[PDB]
């Protein structure tokens, strides 16, 4: 019965035989404390006693990074706004964006940025801003929630795995390999990725997540298509419950929640109902990317992951930026479309559809920066305004809002009730007690040294990087087939391909990769051409109210168009207007004296919006704001300078969905992979044979620039376009004999 109590500054008491945490020091036993009673009681008894700003506190998440001071030689301090956002906001969830590595020998704490921090000093952190917490009135503990760190960019200490996709891949490719079928897809390799990442998050204290994502890849413009998991709603679905099942538990509350002390992460599933379907590709990060369009009429299928997670209990939900531009309002009066606003300020879409239609019992955190940056619909109400009809729309906690004083001024003026705030604060504190909190909120940070990249962690995701890499085309040669590699010979490399590595498995190689200046040698006479690629956006000079860019006629216009409620087009976006109109700093609509741009430097990704289509890599390699690594130009060297092509093996990381176009010459190759993040051993040991290759595409490829400018949006594949598909979803070959 007895559950394990540390307290660093509020005193333990002796109860009935049983001992008890006493975290508001009057010294003796409330309900609240009394982890004998269920969950609502105790909830009952907080908000009970709990002040108005008390409970506005804990409608606020924000950024709250470990810092260093140069002088003890401590990494894992509390940053500048600690003591304000705990004891003056009384805010009680935080997001952790360190990187957590070890640091190399020479790293002293530099000026600002974030910095790097061990498993240990992570959790050092993590442990003194708990103990702040608990020396808050009530002692009401923290949680930390973070981005995900488990998986290779082409995180630190964490054991790394394939991107998202890569494990979509691995989990159809396992089912194909008994079943002979990929549809769902063989859910233990997704258990066997969480079960890792669970226990290490855990080590650390950090016991909440912003994900995952359960956005389908439909539309293949999306630069966020990199942490999508598929375009398949059926299959993102069942990742969805095995995620929860597995980092949440299977243990469901009374209110239906997978929440436990044995809860190792609570998830913040985003983006509500579905981020995917955006229209030309255009991020809702930004102004001009406002808008969500279903022109094959797929909204209830985009939130079916959604659906699944929340019966499965997932313990909150994140919705997204982005307008729904007319969507018929899910079991509704017929004719009914829902708010062309953001997702989080309609109250039929986060009250309605979410808890009413779909049932979710749990809170709901809005994406960052919806107040002041990103209130999508709401672009002349002011600060006050837009956080009222947040809350009242049903959002309960603003991420990137940290002023509780404009929560409660809003109730003071009666726009907000403390019926709403009341409720607000009854979700906020019901996973923190059923997730054991109240009794232990602290971690051991030598425990996460021994749990943080743990050998066989790592070996786990070594194998999932293997399982997740996709044969596209092995061709037969008179000798047989290209892949797997003969042992021994000469080996040209060109990308991100370790010198020493490939030499380690008895190749003698030539590297094609020459700092600019020198001489490229030639690839004529080799065996074997290893290329490793990809393509990136380059769209940092971005800048919305620039003439020679975002105010350009020679970009084009948006053709995006959303009509507000009011029956006027929302600034910049009536169909007819520069790409950087949209942006406030040149609509100034709002309470703002000169704005700053919202869209400058696309920051979080994406390439120039004119530029969204681009995904094929000849069109790429001529773009202003992509860039193709190496340059195609250098591939098209290289592959002719070798002559016979089917000695070129590529590895492709489809980031995005890119386009193999025929002009560009890599079909060409005697093999082609799609890979999803892995480490060079991975690759090579597939490569020469080690391990066959087994992955199945999640997402469909497109073969022509047409498919991508045709395909629906909402729609998964290119089977409604005139020149369809590349490679199919599931698609995926083996080596035979
Ligand atoms: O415009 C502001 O910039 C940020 C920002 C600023 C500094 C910084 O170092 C990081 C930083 O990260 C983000 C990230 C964002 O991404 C969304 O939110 C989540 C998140 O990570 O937070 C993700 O889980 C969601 O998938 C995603 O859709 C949005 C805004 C900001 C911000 C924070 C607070 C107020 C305003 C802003
Ligand atoms: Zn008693
Ligand atoms: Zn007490
Ligand atoms: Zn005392
Ligand atoms: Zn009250
Ligand atoms: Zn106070
Ligand atoms: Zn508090
Ligand atoms: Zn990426
Ligand atoms: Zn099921
Ligand atoms: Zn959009
Ligand atoms: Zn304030
Ligand atoms: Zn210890
Ligand atoms: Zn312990
Ligand atoms: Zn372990
Ligand atoms: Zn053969
Ligand atoms: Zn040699
Ligand atoms: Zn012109
Ligand atoms: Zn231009
Ligand atoms: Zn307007
Ligand atoms: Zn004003
Ligand atoms: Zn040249
Ligand atoms: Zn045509
Ligand atoms: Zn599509």
């Amino acid at each position: 019965e007895q559950p394990e109590l540390e307290a660093r500054v509020k005193e333990i008491i002796e109860v009935d035989g049983y001992q008890f945490r006493d975290l508001n020091d009057n010294g003796e036993l409330d309900p609240y404390e009394d982890w004998r009673l269920p969950t609502p009681e105790r909830v009952a008894d907080l908000v009970g006693q709990m002040s108005l700003v008390e409970k506005s506190g804990l409608m606020l998440i924000n950024t709250l990074n470990a810092a260093c001071d140069p002088q003890t030689g401590e990494f894992g301090v509390l940053p500048a706004q600690a003591d304000n956002y705990i004891n003056t906001q009384h805010m009680h969830r935080f997001v952790f964006r360190n990187v957590v590595d070890v640091r190399a020998e020479g790293v002293e704490c530099t000026g600002t940025g974030t910095p790097v921090v061990s498993p240990a000093e992570a959790a050092t952190f993590t442990n003194a801003v708990q103990e702040m917490s608990e020396a808050t009135r009530l002692g009401i503990p923290s949680l930390f929630k973070s981005n995900a760190r488990n998986h290779i960019d082409p995180a630190g200490a964490f054991s790394a795995f394939p991107k998202e996709a890569g494990i979509a891949a691995a989990a159809l490719g396992e089912q194909a390999r008994r079943t002979g079928e990929a549809t769902t897809g063989d859910m233990s390799v997704v258990a066997d990725f969480a079960d890792v990442m669970g226990e290490e998050w855990a080590s650390i204290g950090l016991r909440g997540m912003y994900g995952y994502m359960a956005d389908l890849s439909t539309e293949p413009r999306w630069y966020r298509t990199h942490e999508t998991f598929t375009e398949d709603a059926y299959l993102a679905a069942e990742i969805m419950e095995t995620l929860v099942q597995t980092l949440q538990g299977e243990e469901l509350t009374d209110n239906g929640l997978a929440l436990s002390p044995q809860t190792r992460v609570a998830l913040t599933l985003k983006h509500f109902p579905g981020g995917g379907p955006q229209e030309l590709g255009l991020d809702p990060h930004y102004a001009f990317g406002k808008a969500q369009v279903y022109p094959a009429g797929r909204f209830e299928e985009h939130f079916l992951p959604f659906q699944a997670a929340i019966d499965a209990g997932v313990s909150s939900i994140m919705p997204y930026y982005g307008v729904p531009v007319d969507v018929p309002v899910v079991g509704g009066e017929p004719g009914e479309t829902y708010p062309h606003t953001g997702f989080a300020f309609s109250d039929s879409i986060v009250n309605g559809l979410l808890r009413d239609q779909l049932g979710f019992t749990g809170y709901v955190n809005s994406a960052t920066g919806i107040i002041n940056d990103r209130a999508w619909g709401l672009e002349g109400n002011t600060v006050p305004e837009r956080v009222a009809a947040a809350i009242n729309g049903g959002t309960d906690t603003l991420s990137g809002f940290s002023d509780v004083s404009v929560i409660t001024d809003l109730y003071e003026a009666d726009l907000i009730s403390e019926e709403r705030i009341d409720l607000a604060a009854e979700r906020l504190l019901e996973p923190l007690f059923d997730m054991g909190l109240f009794e232990n909120p602290y971690v051991d940070p030598d425990v996460a040294t021994a749990t943080v990249g743990a050998d066989d962690h790592r070996a786990v995701g070594l194998d999932l990087q293997r399982k997740s890499l996709v044969l596209l085309q092995n061709e037969e040669t008179d000798e047989g087939p290209v892949l797997p590699l003969k042992e021994g010979g000469d080996v040209y490399i060109l990308g991100d391909f370790t010198e020493e590595t490939v030499e380690s498995y008895g190749y003698e190689v030539t590297n094609g990769n020459v700092a600019e200046g020198e001489e490229r040698p030639s690839a004529a006479g080799s065996d074997y051409v290893l290329i490793s690629m990809t393509a990136k956006t380059n769209a940092g000079d971005y800048v919305s109210d620039d003439p020679s860019l975002g105010l350009n006629p020679d970009h084009g216009t948006n053709p995006s168009v959303i009509i507000g409620d009011d029956g006027e087009p929302l600034p910049g976006l009536d169909g007819q207007s520069l790409w950087g109109a949209a942006d406030v700093c040149v609509h100034k609509e709002g309470h703002e004296e000169n704005p700053s741009c919202t869209d400058n430097r696309l920051r979080f990704g994406g390439a120039y919006p004119w530029e969204s289509s681009i995904l094929d890599f000849t069109g790429m390699e001529a773009a202003e704001s992509w860039e193709v690594v190496p340059s195609l130009e250098t591939i098209q060297e290289v592959m002719a300078e070798v002559e016979d092509p089917s000695k070129v093996i590529l590895h492709v990381y489809f980031r995005q969905p890119y386009v193999l176009d025929e002009e560009s010459g890599l079909r060409d190759a005697g093999a082609i992979l799609a890979g999803f993040g892995m480490t060079d051993t991975a690759l090579m040991d597939v490569l020469t044979g080690a391990y066959a290759p087994q992955g199945k595409l999640p997402f469909a490829l497109a073969g022509t620039r047409e498919a991508i400018i045709e395909q629906d949006s909402d729609r998964p594949g290119y089977d409604e376009t005139e020149d369809g598909a590349l490679y199919p979803f599931g698609y995926g070959l083996t080596y035979e004999d």
